[PDB]
């Protein structure tokens, strides 16, 4: 019944380093 979290601890990560990162641009930039 429960959906395997294997695939979602990955993609987490690309989001950290996708989107994250993303806002980091303008935030040190600030």
């Amino acid at each position: 019944k429960k959906k395997p979290l294997l695939p979602l601890l990955v993609a987490g990560a690309v989001l950290l380093l996708v989107i994250l990162v993303l806002g980091v641009m303008v935030a040190k930039k600030k």
